[PDB]
Formats: structure tokens, sequence, C-alpha cells
RNA sequence: CAAGCUUGAGUCUCGUAGAGGGGGGUAGAAUUCCAGGUGUAGCGGUGAAAUGCGUAGAGAUCUGGAGGAAUACCGGUGGCG
């Protein structure tokens, strides 16, 4: 029902998740996928694997919108930064940029504690 | 006890470095919450789960606002006390 043409990635990869989001250039969302959304629970969620399937099932979910090139926002440490950004472009996008965009306070807020396992 | 001396101890002159102390302003990043827009079924968490949050629209994303605390990089068997 639309035309957009330009997008924006916005991977957020944690150490549990990643989800991808597909937006247009002002932030309004379009489609999105998780890990847990494709088929994966605990362990297996986390995998770069797992991320793959995450872009794919979200690339899918905007040949609606007929979208051609698009910005890649990468915003976390965990796995499934780099195969992400890979099976955006082999499911058959052009990519523009690659950012990192991940928060790093100017000393600010106390973490919490030390695990001991 | 008296009289000295200048090397110990001090005073003055001029400079240099410094997270030394006390009071007053101010900057940017981030977390949390609040009010909106886009959006849809999960999120979060773990060794693996559940309790927990979510179709009363969460998480993701963008805009605007509040507030408190701490000051990335510099940063160093560097420095001051």
């Amino acid at each position: 029902r639309k035309q957009v043409s330009d997008g924006v990635a916005h991977i957020h990869a944690s150490f549990n998740n990643t989800i991808v989001t597909i937006t247009d250039r002002q932030g309004n969302a379009l489609g999105w996928a998780t890990a847990g959304g494709s088929g994966f629970r605990g362990s297996r969620k986390s995998t770069p694997f797992a991320a793959q399937v995450a872009a794919e099932r979200c690339a899918d979910a905007v040949k609606e919108y007929g979208i051609k090139n698009l910005e890649v926002m990468v915003k976390g440490p965990g796995p499934g930064r780099e195969s992400t950004i890979r099976a955006l472009n082999a499911a058959g996008f052009r990519i523009t940029n690659i950012t990192d965009v991940t928060p790093i306070p100017h000393n600010g807020c106390r973490p919490p504690k030390k695990r001991r396992v």
C-alpha cells in the first residue's frame, strides 16, 4: 500500500537476543524480527545463526514497502553484529552506511554487582 | 655564665609543576521515569528455567519533557597530600 525507497536497519544486539527493526528515515517502524520469533529459545536464541534468520524474517516483512537501499545502525555488544549485517546484504538490499550507535556513558550510572559463579 | 661564628634551623626576592583543601557556577554522554508518533507478538532473564513485563499494544524505533547521581577518552609501578 506504500512506497518508501530508503530505509534504516536498526539491529539491537544484546547477549540473549537480537532484534532487527527496519524503519523509514524519520523513525517510523515498518517491520521487525527477533531471534526468539524465529523458533529459537534459550541457548540458541543467542547464537550468530539465529541472528541471521532474524534479518531475513524482517527483509521478508518489507516486500510490501518496496525498499531498495538502507543504512545499518548497530546497537550493542553481542553475537550478530557481524552476521546480521551480512544477511541483509545477501537478501537483496544495497547498504549505504554502517554505523555503531552503542551507548557509552561518560562515567554515569553504577552497574550491578559482580556475579559469583 | 659571658662574648662570638655560619655549615643545622629559619625569613625575603623570582619562577615551575601538581586529582592539595574550601565555596560558587557550568558542559556533554548514559540509566530511569512521564507525555506523545510509527509498529506487532513477544520481551526479559539463565547453565537451563521460572517468578516478572506484554494484544488494556510490551520489547524495538523516533520526537519532546522531568529529575538525580557519576564524570568515558586523556590516565600513566603518572602526580599531589
